[PDB]
């Protein structure tokens, strides 16, 4: 289907743009995106494999994934080490359990997953290591918005006193009609795009190079689209709660906007207990047990030396030597901070880990002594209240909706710099017990507006336990932020520099900044898949590449294999020395 | 002269622009920005005076100098209350004492003040308050550059290797001409405005909705200057140690650019003894004391009741009544977590509160028992190294050239999401001493690598005391960041609502975000005299306000005054109920 495959067309033809480039400047030439040389190799796809051993940084999901991988070829006499940085297993997969009652938690990172078919590799990682899943209700009942201390009404003209009919300065055409003009700024793309995928993504390049709101306000590439104005563009980003959008290259967002075209009533799922159940599943199926508090400072591939295991990694001042590859997997802040020297990297592969930028993500849950949104509120199905107030959006946990008794509330979810604004007031020495702080105060005097149709503020700090957490991920060391967030021109000019090796084909930049299924478990798994690809094709293993095409394939490719493929031209521009 | 003015001239009009516009909303009309109401009032510019009482929320140097002003007009019957949340005073003015010998502090937030005619209102409150100040060297003799792992030369084409001619991805024509490159973007500008203002104010309204890097890639408004493809604007933007530019709305940044052009060889000053000196000699000057612990949780207004002091904030549960006025100077984000509802601001005011970028900033100093710099690298009078390791910048002081012993070197100064990174390993619980942590050793490193030419990282941590401090403004809950830095159309839309008054002209937002002059102390400064001004007006205290123009008047004023001025009509518009 085409809906289906825009995205993945889209990567490979970024791929294809900067191999011919590329190319064209080692021989300098006539190569063009969609006239490549062909791989000399296909001709071709237990202790004649010399002993090896290869490196995992990171034992977050992709780390996970490649060992999980490892294991199941069981290639002879391959082994690994996979080093923790964190006294935790789990990365970015990392459930907060108050006490260890069924539902007595909230997931820090991930928490919801959509059935929709880009998602098949991660479904399939959910069967294999049995996750109990149940439905995700990304839109529930009842739930408030709350905006001017306005609450959302149905079938009122500008309910919020917003628009310039009511002394505002939001657009009397926009303030109602936010979700319908998105859709429009992208939809004139989609249909180009489904025209004919070579003109549209000529066109669409022209805006690749731009905002999300410098689309809105020109109108195209071409200047074609309607235009708006900075006090409309403001209200559709006030509007949007979640990660940035207005910040993304305009080309990227109108990517994405097929993504629920099979359309965007996907069924939603998150794993009950937590997500760490994934992370404990994985971790303990393991061949070679995660090592924790071992982070990795430098890591180096001697040149002088001939053999395979010419790589090293220092943790803590020692030295461990002896790998044929060594597959980053940790997001790009913690590489950066790494002495690479001994990687030799081209400066523009250096500049992709520096640059890219990573947007923040914050959230708090209190428990409370019943689920008064579900009993005094009518908030019975899940769901997300949405404010202009600090707490940004209020999520109504999916997981608890019979309990009586003692709940989690995801009473704030924040991005951007809403979330470094609740982040100052989080800290990782919780006040001295049951000192109520700042943080606190501020989510149960914003939990009392936001309900305030249904509660008051005095019985919401009454049905407070005192027991709640809160966190910032950009505050946190082993990560950083939440998760990249590319700028306008720099998912085009740099995934083709992350997506390929470097050190001779033996180092690897993994997770999900490295996929253009980047912002989701999907693209950790999608990465670490192809990172493995590409190990096996570097040490010429093509018995076992064949095994890791038949068994663990989902879902559509992202890296062009093949005979018009691809993937051995990164390869050899990623062992390329100088 | 046409440079020291322009930017005031840039402000003045753009409040004008507004105000056309909103008068024709509330008489819909032929106003237009340079034909507006002149002032009725102007015919007439001891306890005849009733007893009031102001509130000022927060104790840094804008609240501090309100009270300054306040104090030196001796308004009969006129008392303030200033309340401030930390246990410190002095906000973004905050040097660090690890003791009290001389020098053996480092400056965390504002530390070096240039000698240009828009810092006349600075330098003469340090004239008022017998700072002492010392010369501050901006560019040093002997600093260190770092990039892709090579050294800077003199007289070297593409000293980095970062170029397309030598491999990288920079062009050619820009990787030694990144400071010539960006004063031409601006000076294309800069001779439009010097031809004549108004032509020239409308040809950069253009681009106001521009970001620098919009304009550097789309080469003007009028796509006239030259365009730049994205790894040059990168390199632009790599070299761009220091608060984000690329960021910032291109009219901004020419405005900007003037800023140093009687031209950019001005003297630059420090306090000797730090910036906190400023603070102390201020704070003890009060008529009333500062009262610390005092944060602010909401503001309100009582419109049923008819006198003067109808204001109060709400103080950990507890009401403070009976203001005639108040005045926030506290950063916006803080300002957007109060309970503003009795305030009754339009959502516009609002908006601006919530919705305006603060840049992230993060320090790092540490103590050697020696300056290495100076008696081992030739580094003999201050400056800064800049490079693309982790700690981007390393500043020499400027106020510790002469000794010999134990000294401080500001290690690593960070903006933007450099600062959020090396953040992320700052905590506010140091960690168990003397374990050295990740930062030291991440910086330790880094100064190692960065003074390679005549330093070994043994000698680097040998001279290392096992003392230091580090600070992220972000993760300061007082604050929230370093500093306003507005985007693509938020300065045009936004500043006439912050400077403006609202609660029938008796609240004020004040600080560095409120003014043009943002930044800096001197915004800070010159927004505090303005809403003094207001509240002057307010009242009608023409003897009082006679004497503000008398003895408070420094550099070009700001507020547009007079009779062809615009205050009285932005004190109507914010005086507006509804
Ligand atoms: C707030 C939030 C919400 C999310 N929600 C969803 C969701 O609902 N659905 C979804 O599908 N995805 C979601 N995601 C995305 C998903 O969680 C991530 O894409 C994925 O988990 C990232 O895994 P990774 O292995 O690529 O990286 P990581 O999880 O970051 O793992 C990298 C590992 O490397 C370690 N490390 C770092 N430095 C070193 C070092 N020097 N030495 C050794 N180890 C090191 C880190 O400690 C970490 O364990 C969310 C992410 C966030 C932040
Ligand atoms: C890293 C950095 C470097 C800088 N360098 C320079 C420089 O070299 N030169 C220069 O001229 N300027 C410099 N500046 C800018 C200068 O420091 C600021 O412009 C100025 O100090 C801001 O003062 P202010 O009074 O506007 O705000 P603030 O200093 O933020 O003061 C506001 C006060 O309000 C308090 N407060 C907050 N919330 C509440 C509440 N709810 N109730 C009560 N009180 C509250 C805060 O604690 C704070 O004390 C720098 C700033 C930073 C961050
Ligand atoms: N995948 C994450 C983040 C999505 C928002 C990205 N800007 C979630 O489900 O919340
Ligand atoms: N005024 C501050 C910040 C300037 C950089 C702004 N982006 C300083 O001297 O460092």
């Amino acid at each position: 289907d085409f809906a289906e495959s825009v995205r993945t067309r889209w990567a490979r033809r970024l791929i294809r743009e900067k191999v011919a480039k590329e190319l064209n400047i080692l021989t300098e030439g006539g190569y063009s995106h969609d006239n490549l040389p062909s791989d000399p190799l296909y001709s071709s796809i237990e202790e004649e494999l010399p002993p090896r051993k290869v490196c995992i940084v990171g034992a977050g999901v992709s780390g996970l994934y490649i060992a999980m991988i490892l294991d199941d070829l069981k290639i002879p006499n391959l082994t690994y080490d996979i080093f923790e940085s964190s006294s935790r297993t789990g990365g970015r997969l990392y459930t907060h359990h108050f006490t260890d009652a069924k539902h007595d938690y909230y997931d820090i990172g991930a928490m919801r997953y959509p059935d929709i078919p880009s998602m098949k590799r991660t479904f399939n990682l959910f069967k294999r290591t049995g996750m109990p899943l149940i439905k995700y209700y990304l839109d529930g009942e009842n739930t408030p918005q709350l905006y001017n201390n306005h609450f959302f009404a149905k079938g009122v003209v500008d309910p919020y006193m917003v628009s310039v009919a009511n002394g505002g300065t939001v657009p009397d055409d926009v303030v109602d009609s936010v979700g319908e003009k998105l859709q429009q700024a992208f939809g004139y793309y989609k249909e180009k795009l489904a025209e004919d995928f070579d003109k549209g993504f000529d066109e669409l390049m022209l805006v690749d190079d731009m905002t999300t709101r410098e689309y809105l306000k020109r109108g195209g590439p071409k200047g074609e689209a309607p235009k708006y104005d900075f006090f409309a563009i403001q209200w559709m980003e006030t509007q949007n709660t979640g990660t940035n959008l207005f910040d993304q290259a305009f080309s990227e967002s109108v990517i994405d906007s097929f993504d629920f075209d099979n359309p965007t009533k996907p069924e939603w799922y998150c794993i009950e207990g937590g997500t760490s159940l994934l992370v404990d599943a994985m971790k303990e199926t393991l061949v070679h047990k995660v090592q924790n508090n071992k982070r990795v400072e430098a890591i180096s591939i001697d040149l002088d030396a001939p053999d395979d295991g010419n790589m090293s990694v220092k943790i803590g001042g020692k030295d461990y030597s002896g790998y044929s590859t060594v597959f980053n997997t940790t997001a790009l802040g913690c590489l950066d901070r790494m002495d690479l020297r001994g990687l030799n990297l081209h400066p523009t592969q250096a500049d992709a880990i520096r640059c890219l930028h990573y947007d923040n993500s914050t959230k708090v849950a209190l428990k409370f002594s019943y689920p008064w949104w579900i009993k005094d509120c009518g908030i019975t199905c899940g769901g997300a209240a949405s404010t202009d107030l600090p707490l940004r959006t209020c999520v109504y946990p999916s997981y608890n909706l019979g309990d009586t008794g003692e709940a989690v509330l995801l009473a704030s979810y924040t991005w951007s710099q809403d979330a470094t604004r609740i982040g100052s007031l989080v800290k990782d020495a919780p006040p001295q017990p049951p000192k109520e702080d700042e943080l606190v105060e501020l989510i149960l005097q914003n939990l009392a507006r936001l309900h305030a149709e249904h509660m008051t503020y005095e019985k919401i700090k009454e049905a407070y336990t005192g027991v709640y957490h809160a966190y910032c991920w950009a505050n946190d060391p082993n990560v950083g932020g939440a998760f990249a967030l590319f700028g306008p021109g720099q998912f085009s000019n740099l995934y083709p520099y992350l997506m390929r090796p470097a050190a001779g084909g033996k180092f690897h930049i993994v997770g999900e900044a490295s996929s253009v299924h980047h912002a989701w478990i999907i693209g950790s798994l999608e990465s670490a898949y192809t990172a493995v690809y590409q190990f096996l094709y570097k040490y010429k293993m093509w018995d076992y590449l064949r095994l890791l095409l038949e068994r663990w394939q989902y879902g559509l490719q992202e890296l062009e294999t093949g005979k018009h493929g691809t993937a051995h031209l990164q390869f050899i521009l990623g062992s390329l020395p100088k």
